[PDB]
């Protein structure tokens, strides 16, 4: 009856909102690649900042004369 | 039967309310994964600003 | 009915899945405010950068 | 009957999109950590900053 096609109509959304579950993990995976590279930058302007320090450094002995 | 009919009603309901819940989801996602290509542009400023220290680094001793 | 109680409990389980799926929409939202701290971060590094060089042309002149 | 069967069929394909959340839920959790991250930069290129007035100051002096 009608009721056959109302529970196989069921079984269909649930298996199109699995299958779209399975895309919105897929764009979470490749945000937490994202944020591996996020976490690089934040460790490379710490190395700037080091770098900065040693030119300031000679800086001051070049103010020194 | 028609307290059946409309418990299945029920159902089918709460299954549209989470498939607009998937798209709003997919949404908010499709506009976060813009950060890709910023990233991607902040990667090649701080290279840029690596090359840019050496430089320095340097005239800073031709000058010592 | 095993079925009544099998349908109550279908009904259940979507009406959490659709309570839980609220909580991860706000979560969601609120990480779409980096957009405006990222591109913040954008301008204070190109920013950075001019004023490198802007140093090294100072030594020049010296 | 073919309908018992196929409400237990319902049930597996709830009991995954369950699933699906646990795992969403669990991702999202990780990316929050994001937020973080983006703080932690802006405090290095603030601390930047200031160390490159520094270093005009140094440029102005001479």
């Amino acid at each position: 009856d009608e009721l056959f096609s109302d529970v196989q109509d069921i079984k269909t959304a649930l298996a199109k909102i699995h299958e779209d579950n399975q895309k919105i993990i897929s764009k979470l995976e490749s945000l937490l690649l994202l944020k591996g590279e996020v976490e690089s930058i934040k460790k490379q302007i710490n190395r700037q900042n080091i770098s900065i320090s040693t030119l300031e450094g000679h800086l001051s002995s070049i103010m020194i004369a």
